[PDB]
This record gives C-alpha cells, sequence and structure tokens, in this order.
C-alpha cells in the first residue's frame, strides 16, 4: 500500500505545517502537524478541558463507531519548545492520504499547554520519530509509520516540505519526479529515538565549504535550523548589522537585509538553503528587526535541522531494518 497527502504552511511564515488525517467511522478529519522528532498522535477531542480549545477541530471517540478506550493508558508530553499536553487513549482507524492503519493509538488530550491552545490551526501532531518515544504508559504505543510499515510496498515515507507553498508527505513510496539529481542517503542513529544523522559540513553564501562533522535530527516540527553557536556567528557575520539579541531570544538582523544562502553537507552532496528560506520576518508587528530562520542550539544540548533546511530538499526517511535517511535538491 501507499499513501500521499498534501501539507500546508499554517501561516506565512511557514511556523509549521498541516496535512489533513481521518479518524475512526464515519471520518472525522483533522489537520495534524506531522513531526519526525516526537512519537505520540494526539489530537485535540471532546475531552479537553474547555477552556484549553479556542478554534481547533476536536476529535470525539464516542461518534466513533470503531473507537475503543485502551483501558488504563495515558500519555503525557513536554516539547523542546517548552509546550505540553497529557490526556489517555482510544484506539482507532487512521488515515493518511489513502493509507489505512487499524488499531492505531489516538492519544486524547485533557489538558493542552497554552501554546496549543493559542494555535487555532493545529489540531494535534502525529509523530513519526521512533516508536521508542512515545510516551503512554503503562504500555507504549507505535507510531503511524511503524503500524503502517509492514504494509507499505516500501518501508519508507517522504517529506518535500514548501517554501510559502504546499507540500506534500508520501508513505510507501519515492516520487522520482518530486526531486532534481540524485539522492545521497547517510547513517541514521535510533540511540535516542530521533533520527539522527551526521552533516559532514557547511558552506556561508558563495564561501568556501568547512568540512566539520554536525550531528544532529531530522525534525519536520521544528521550525527553524538549530546549529552549534560558531557555524550560527559564521552566518551572521555576513549580514549587516545582525546580531544576537538577548531580550528577543536569538539572532535578529534589519529587515532591509538581503540574506545570504546557507549550505550543508550529505555526504559528498549539498543541500542549498535560499537566504529568503532563513527571513521569519519582524520580531513584533510593524518592527524593522527581522528574526533569524538559523539559531543556535547551545543550550538545547542538540542540532535541530528543522523545516528551514527540510524545506530545500527532498527528504527520505527510510525505516528499513538499518533505517537511513535520503536528501535531494528540488
Amino acid at each position: 500500500s501507499t499513501g500521499s497527502a498534501t501539507t500546508t504552511p499554517i501561516d506565512s511564515l511557514d511556523d509549521a505545517y498541516i496535512t489533513p488525517v481521518q479518524i475512526g467511522t464515519p471520518a472525522q478529519t483533522l489537520n495534524l502537524d506531522f513531526d519526525t522528532g516526537s512519537s505520540d498522535l494526539w489530537v485535540f477531542s471532546s475531552e479537553t478541558t474547555a477552556s484549553e480549545v479556542d478554534g481547533q477541530t476536536i476529535y470525539t471517540p464516542s461518534k466513533s463507531t470503531t473507537a475503543k478506550l485502551l483501558s488504563g493508558a495515558t500519555w503525557s508530553i513536554s516539547y523542546g519548545d517548552g509546550s505540553s499536553s497529557s490526556g489517555d487513549v482510544y484506539t482507532d482507524t487512521v488515515s493518511v492520504g489513502g493509507l489505512t492503519v487499524t488499531g492505531q493509538a489516538v492519544e486524547s488530550a485533557k489538558k493542552v499547554s497554552s501554546s496549543f491552545t493559542e494555535d487555532s490551526t493545529i489540531d494535534g501532531l502525529l509523530g513519526l520519530a521512533f516508536s521508542t518515544l512515545n510516551t503512554v504508559s503503562p504500555t507504549q504505543q507505535k507510531t503511524f509509520f511503524d503500524n503502517a510499515k509492514a504494509s507499505l510496498d516500501s518501508p519508507v515515507f517522504t517529506a518535500d516540505l514548501g517554501y510559502h507553498a504546499p507540500g506534500t508527505y508520501n508513505f510507501g513510496f519515492i516520487d522520482t519526479t518530486a526531486y532534481t539529481g540524485s539522492i545521497t542517503y547517510t547513517a541514521v542513529s535510533t540511540k535516542q529515538g530521533f533520527w539522527e544523522w551526521t552533516s559532514t559540513g557547511y558552506a556561508v553564501g558563495s564561501g568556501t565549504f568547512k568540512s566539520t562533522s554536525i550531528d544532529g535530527i531530522a525534525d519536520t516540527g521544528t521550525t527553524l535550523l538549530y546549529l552549534p553557536a560558531t557555524v550560527v556567528s559564521a552566518y551572521w557575520a555576513q549580514v549587516s548589522g545582525a546580531k544576537s539579541s538577548s531580550s528577543v531570544g536569538g539572532y535578529v538582523f534589519p529587515c532591509s537585509a538581503t540574506l545570504p544562502s546557507f549550505t550543508f553537507g550529505v555526504g559528498s552532496a549539498r543541500i542549498v538553503i535560499p537566504g529568503d528560506y532563513i527571513d521569519f520576518g519582524p520580531i513584533s508587528t510593524g518592527s524593522s528587526s527581522c528574526f533569524g530562520g538559523i539559531q543556535s542550539s547551545a543550550g538545547i544540548g542538540i542540532n535541530i535541522f528543522g523545516d528551514v533546511a527540510l524545506k530545500a530538499a527532498f527528504v527520505v526517511f527510510n525505516g528499513a531494518t538499518t533505517p537511513t535517511l535520503g536528501f535531494a535538491s528540488k
């Protein structure tokens, strides 16, 4: 089997991407944030504290003839950005782009933190990291991909995120028309439960390529590109007037600037992030200080190849017995 679904930016900055997902019988369609950096499929629901729901579409398990309470199961997650959610668990039928999994753990939120409430466009998350990170207790549950894997034509999914435009998540096949040149594959460590890999280096603008190993995670659920302070400083030094602002929470730059591109290495191959992808707009409405899309990972504890990086590529998440990651230009 295969599936194919369009993923759409939630706003004009590509802060996140939402993909429609069918849950239950009859189908209830929710717009979920597909997140290769976590492993829980959780939704706003009829059980979510009412004051914490503000415009989201909810899953109502009592209206699904295929929903079953997973007795005794609870979940609770805290994300790297400080947000969180928790609740109980149903199993139900979940379909993405024509690909159906029966008995998928659907984690129903009883509580969500303010950042979730305040984002009316995101109805929940669909985790696509390794199932070892799933938070359900006392019986850990599998991701949608893990459940689908054996039935897929090939044990893969691909992320093709757009810049200020829709893109695609495919399951079970590689669309050879969606990228240019060849796909370069690189090793993955699953030791921390992430799609963790090692970039071979970087360049800033038209500058020379610096060969240096950068361990990090391919994370569709993180907006920006978080890299070591040395790398980030070298980038922003090429933008007149750019500076790290402790009050704002990262590097800012004059909105009048033209940003240089940023290149990262995948083996001997190179992915070029155009400068415009690194512009996250005014820090507050009307400001002439703009927020940068490349930021320091110092104090995160891990480097993160988030949407800024991934949207410059066609990315293969290869879930074969030994997982790997593939990147192509597009």
